[PDB]
């Protein structure tokens, strides 16, 4: 009974993976990526590190 | 010999002013006219009274 007894895997033997029932998944992303806005500048002449 | 006698002006009567002679004459304007030299940045999307 102590034995590795090899099931042969077929075309036919692997099942879709079961994804959980509940409530919908919520966003958990520091920052927003897709909806983020922008205002922005044009900074010319000063080039290199500034002050944010 | 107290009259207004008419001194004809004609052609040949005016002469050249005569300027006056001495070391040539030294710039007196506050800051530099055609001499003056300008650092200068593009300064777009700021507009209006900033700082000097």
């Amino acid at each position: 009974e102590v034995n590795a007894r090899i099931e042969p895997f077929l075309r036919t033997t692997p099942r879709p993976l079961r994804l959980p029932d509940g409530p919908p998944c919520s966003q958990r992303s520091k920052f927003l990526l897709m909806d983020a806005l922008k205002l922005s500048i044009e900074d010319p002449s000063h080039e290199g590190e500034g002050i944010p």
